[PDB]
């Protein structure tokens, strides 16, 4: 259901003009799951995410968005390929070939490296997810390190997502310890608005 | 995951509002997996579309929608209550009170029933809706002569997307026998753009 689901969004992108002046927001099901350019209240803002995507299927489907040479992409990838049991140091590595390309084939577009959000396992639902909840927090550890490295701007949207007291994500933001309610999203807003407009 | 899903798309529409100016594009997930605005470069064309979503799933979740005033709502709904073995009658029934509601809360909203779309067996997927191909047409039947009799207007997208030999959806539109293609995306563009602008 992942793959149809995955070409069906893919093939629908190649037909979706990327310009300049678009922003782009780039991920999986928690990016899909927003209508961004309403959020916003802005028309340049466009959806790229996908539901169920790993970093290689979002690495397969950059020359789409790289060609339009977009003016600022906003990327949040990882939770899936947690579920998929690979470590940290795999997604970081994954990661790093998505920055490299994006930087050689649009070099002015600016990158935004968002945190990977938290999970919790209190409602008992995507268990691949949730019960890998510390595999959270390694990643982020790595992925600001990276940002600096290679000159690119990390987004801490774990910090006010997460509980302090558990590590987990705060259950008022969700409904099934994975994906976002509607004040997820308003929040997430409030984060990253400055680096939008 | 239905459920839970839509509750996260719900919640999300409810804090994103709707003006006077606006175009709805209303449904379940083949309205959901639109960039409606990007299809039609149009900064007015909004995505209501909730994967899996039901007849009385919409009825339910109408009121952010009209208290708006919207332009236009285009509504595409059903094929989910298909798969649950709910009649035509039934469905037809409660499209009826969509109708309704719609004309009653927003009276200026002019309103576009689209006809449901065909599937497609071939490809072996969703079983329960793919094994009822018959019962697309029967509400197709039903729902052009609703529209008249309620002053709306019906749009025949069914004749573009069926193969006359068989009923059932072309394949170069589908990879799954439900959901649509980019390709099948701008044909859909293409036969509604005229009522868009
Ligand atoms: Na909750
Ligand atoms: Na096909």
């Amino acid at each position: 259901k992942y793959s149809t689901f995955y070409e069906q969004r893919a093939t629908l992108f190649e037909e979706l003009p990327v310009t300049s002046k678009d922003i782009i927001f780039l991920g999986n099901s928690i990016t899909n799951g927003c209508e961004w350019a309403e959020l916003f209240q802005n028309k340049n803002v466009k959806n790229r995410g996908i539901s169920g995507d790993i970093c290689m299927g979002v690495y397969d489907r950059l020359d789409p968005i790289v060609k339009g040479k977009p003016a600022k992409i906003f990327l949040l990838i990882g939770i899936n390929d947690v579920s998929r049991g690979t470590s940290a140091d795999k997604i970081i590595s994954e990661i790093s070939m998505i920055v490299r390309k994006i930087k050689q084939e649009s070099p002015k577009t600016k990158l935004y490296l968002q945190s990977v959000l938290p999970v919790n396992d209190c409602y008992g639902m995507f268990n691949g997810h949730t019960s890998r909840w510390q595999v959270v927090k390694q990643i982020n550890d790595l992925l600001e390190p990276l940002a600096v490295k290679e000159g690119v701007a990390y987004i801490d949207l774990y910090s006010h997502f997460v509980e302090k007291e558990t590590g987990k994500m705060n259950p008022v933001y969700t409904n099934d310890g994975l994906h976002l309610l509607g004040k997820g999203y308003l929040l997430w807003r409030d984060i990253v608005k400055p680096y939008v407009d």
